Parts: structure tokens; sequence; C-alpha cells
């Protein structure tokens, strides 16, 4: 069947768009060439549907139908429940988009009346109706990047049902996203980690291998990969749980109603096509990704002769690292996994290729690197190319962004040269001068919205990444290069230039007192001539981030705190 299929209806904006960064001084401060960060628009929607859109032939065989066995056999171990109308509604993210019934996430996350009738009358249809399509809209995504010398990248495009419906999906399958995927593959479930859990787990993955050989799997358009039997495949995994008749029956209504496929209108609400793929804006969205990646993947694995295989999984991204067979043993085998891949309906956008540097292997855009610790030993920590989170940055800066990016990359990325120097070095200066230091923000991080104050950062960083993380120097010359050439295409100053800014920035927070000199102290003691020493924060014990990974689901509608 097609992933796709289009009435000829456009693609419609709902708010106003814009191509370009503007050209502004506060942004101008962080790079000067305005002309190569662009954000994707309606206007190339009808190109990325024509490359979403293709016909999906899928052969299973013995290696799939053993591998699916073991993770039903694993999935009966779980017990999962039903989430709460309360529960759910408290994870309903404040700027989610509003219902087209008359209310938005303000009045979900406070219970108003109308809300949560409407949300009951939804829950009862579900239980009621188990077949009727669900109706979903389609948007282009608006994303900021950099041009690629390599022009412009196609919107993403996103589909997802009402508001309404978006909780009811909580109140099914949350409880589940909190337990399955560790249950089915343990520690190849990738998110569950910190970024600093992740960097262990590759390390021992490489370090167990006698001859490591590691490969990044790029699928071509994962989501439209996606078949119906795939998604019932899934349904079937959900239920293998132990779980109420009621949550059977959500679940199933669920399934038959919207994940399997659906029409999709625009923000207009023109009939625009249907999908008969993964929905892109669904709670299922990464954890259906994670087990239908993990499940093909493994079984791949076994058919191409991959050698004790031990895979990352993080939605339809996928790591694998193996004992390597030889260097020609390795293509050969590698492309055996891609033609599996292939026959399972998932084949590649840039094929595989057998990697023997673990610096260079990349996973969900990152990859570790390693550093020297204030005593001078060494320190490994997660990086990734800091084009992206620059560029969305300098976006952030100018335009109202109710859930930015910037400060997840200072979260995730705290202990890298590029986080501390720039990013850090940048907003605190910005938030100094709007006087809004103490505010909480939203914020992205593995796709699920979160909420913290930049005062907050120092704390946060130390129970996530420890007190090294604001330590760290004589990073690599891959990474130290990497940033520079970066910095070098955006027109941003280079980073001796950030560390002269930082040491003004950093004399203006400890100038405040409290919980500015804190920061000031804390994440820019990089930028002071005799190091502070740095003691382990109060603050910081009593915070407890332990699932603050898991909760996030793999990313979603999910708001945490």
């Amino acid at each position: 069947s097609m992933s796709y299929s289009w009435t000829g209806a456009l693609i419609t904006p709902c708010s106003p768009e814009e191509e370009k960064l503007p050209i502004n001084p506060l942004s101008n401060s962080l790079l000067r060439y305005h002309n190569k960060v662009y954000c994707t628009t309606t206007k190339s929607a009808s190109l990325r549907a024509k490359k979403v859109t293709f016909d999906r032939m899928q052969v299973l065989d013995s290696y799939y139908d053993s591998v699916l066995k073991d993770i039903k056999l694993a999935a009966s171990k779980v017990t999962a429940r039903l989430l709460t109308m309360e529960e759910a509604c408290q994870l309903t993210p404040p700027h989610s988009a509003r219902s087209k019934y008359g209310f938005g996430a303000k009045e979900v996350r406070s219970l108003s009346g109308r809300a949560v009738n409407h949300i009951k009358s939804v829950w009862k249809d579900l239980l009621e109706d188990s077949e009727t399509p669900i109706p979903t809209t389609i948007m282009a995504k608006n994303e900021v990047f950099c041009v690629d010398p390599t022009g412009k990248k196609a919107a993403r495009l996103i589909v997802y049902p009402d508001l309404g419906v978006r909780v009811c999906e909580k109140m099914a399958l949350y409880d589940i996203t909190q337990k399955l995927p560790q249950a089915v593959m343990g520690a190849s479930y990738g998110f569950q980690y910190s970024p600093a859990q992740r960097v262990e787990f590759l390390l021992k993955a490489w370090a167990e291998k006698k001859d490591p050989m590691g490969f990044s799997y790029d699928t071509r358009c994962f989501d439209s990969t996606v078949t119906e039997r795939d998604i019932r495949t899934e349904e079937s995994i959900y239920r293998a749980c132990s779980l109420p008749e009621e949550a059977h029956t959500a679940i199933h209504s669920l399934t038959e109603r919207l994940y399997v496929g659906g029409p999709m209108f625009n923000s207009k609400g023109q009939t625009c096509g249907y999908r008969r793929c993964r929905a892109s804006g669904v709670l299922t969205t990464s954890m259906g990704n994670t087990i239908t990646c993990y499940v093909k993947a493994l079984a791949a694995c076994k058919a191409a002769g991959i050698i004790a295989p031990t895979m990352l999984v993080c939605g339809d991204d996928l790591v694998v690292i193996s004992e390597s067979q030889g260097t020609e043993e390795d293509e050969r085998n590698l492309r055996a996994f891609t033609e599996a891949m292939t026959r399972y309906s998932a084949p590649p956008g840039d094929p595989p290729r057998p990697e023997y540097d673990l610096e260079l292997i990349t996973s969900c855009s990152s990859n570790v690197s390693v550093a020297l610790g204030p005593q001078g030993r060494r320190r490994y920590y997660l990086t990734r190319d800091p084009t992206t989170p620059i560029a969305r940055a300098a976006w952030e800066t100018v335009r109202h962004s109710p859930v930015n990016s910037w400060l997840g990359n200072i979260i995730q990325y705290a202990p890298t040269i590029w986080a501390r120097m720039v990013l850090m070095t940048h907003f605190f200066s910005i938030l100094m001068a709007q006087d809004t230091l103490d505010q909480n923000l939203n914020f992205e991080m593995y796709g699920a919205v979160y909420s913290v104050s930049p005062l907050d950062l120092p704390a946060i960083i130390e129970r996530l990444h420890g007190l090294d993380a604001f330590s760290l120097h004589t990073y690599t010359p891959h990474e130290l290069t990497r940033v520079a050439s970066a910095l070098r295409k955006l027109g941003a100053p280079p980073l001796r230039a950030w560390k002269s800014r930082a040491r003004a920035v950093r004399a203006s927070l400890i100038s405040r007192g409290g919980r500015a000199a804190v920061c000031g102290r804390y994440l820019f003691n990089w930028a002071v001539k005799t190091k502070l020493k740095l003691t382990p924060l109060p603050e910081a014990r009593l915070l407890d981030l332990s699932s603050w990974f898991t909760v996030g689901a793999g990313g979603g509608d999910i708001y945490h705190s």
C-alpha cells in the first residue's frame, strides 16, 4: 500500500510563517550570516509530501518471527494501568495545540469542566466505537537550520489528532511507555538515558567487542516505512502486557481508528489526503518506532550474520556495535543487513558504513568524545555538531518561542565547549539585559517538553553531568575543528571572542549575588584567570532526575516541570 494518498488540496499554514532569520542586533551578536539561517515553511510542504509518499512492500521471515516471539514473551512480564484524567491533563504541555472544541491546554491543565467533560466524551466514544477513523490535521513543521554547503531542507510534516484525543492517548498508553520499551529491549532502549548514561552505554558496547565495528542505520522516511501490519503488531505487543479490560478496549480502538491510518485535513479544514503509515504526532510515535525499529534491526542482524550486535535504539534512530569479521566481511554483512531491513520495509536513506572509531559514530546526531577533568584525568561526554543548535538559538533570540530549544541544548550538552562558551555566554547576557533571568521557560529535550529557570542550571548540570561538567578542558582536535568550523560557517565570533565576552557576563552575574552569582561562579569558571574551587551544590541534592528522560517517553505531547 501507499504510505499516503493526496487529494490535491494544499498543506496550509496556521500562523504567519517566516523563511529567513531577521536582521537584528541581538541575533547578529551570535551570528552574522543571517542569510544562511532559514526556517522550513509550507512552501516546501508539497515537496516533502512527494518524498514521503511511496509503496511499501514488506516480506517478513523466520528471523523476524523469532524476534517478535521473544518480544511478546518479554512484554507479558509488564503490568500497566490507565492514567487518571488528572494525571493525563497534567502531562499536557502548556502550549499544546488547542482543541477545535473551544478549549486549550490552559483549560486542560486547570481541569476546567468544559475541557474535562469533552475529554470524558472522547474517551466514551473510543470505548463504544472501535472503527470510525479519527480525523487528523496535517501541518508543515517550522524548523530552523543552516544551509549545508554540501541547499535547503523541505519541511517535515506533522500529522496529529485533536487535543481531546491526545489526552485520551495518555490515559490509555502513557503508563505503557514508561515500562514496555525497557521490558522488551532492556538497555537498548535509548530514551531512558541521560547524556552521561548514553556515553557509558556506548563506551561499554565498544569495549565489550574484541574487535569493535559500529554503524548507524539511516532509514529513508521511517514513519512512511511503517506498515499497517507493523502498527497492528505494535498493538499486539502493547496488549501482551497485563492490562485492565478497559485499557485493551481503548488501545484497540486507538489502533484501528488512529494509529493504523486515517484522513488528514489541512488547517483550513479541507480534506488533504489519507495516511496508511505512522502518524508523526501521536503519543505512540516514539515508542512505536523504537519497538518496530528494534524488532526489524535485531532480526536483520541475525539474517545478515552481524555478530554479537549491541544496539542502541531511539525511535527510528539506530546504532549497532558488533564484532568485526574483517574489513571486507563487514562491508558484505552490512549490505546483507540493509537488504534484510529493506525486505522488512525499512530501506536506507544513506547506506550504512562500517565505522572503526567511536568518536565518529553518531546516535541521534550525537557522539561520544573525550576531554580532561580538573585534575587531568580523561572524561568522556556527549556532544554534537553545534551548527543547528546555534542557528536555532539565534532565531529564538529574536522570535517569540514558547517552547525553545536552546535551554535543552545547554542542559543536554552542558559539558561541551560550544554549549559553555557560546550558548551560556550568549543567553545569560540576553536574559540579564531583559531582566528575566529568574523566569521559568518551556523547552524541548528528546522531543518532550520541560520547564526550568536559567537560575536552576548549575544544580541541574551538576546532578545530570557531575561537577566535572564545569571544569572540562583540552578537548579533541575533531571536536575543536568541528566547533571552529561551525562558527566560521555561521559568521559567529570565534571561541576566543566568546571567552572575552564571558568575563563580563560572569562579572555581571556575580555582582547580583544569590542564585545569579552561583551561575557566574560555576557556569563561567572557565572564563576567569584564577579558577575558583567548585564544591557540590546543596540545591543539586534536592533534585531527583533519575527518570527525567524516561518520563518524556521519547518525545511527544508530554510535559514535566
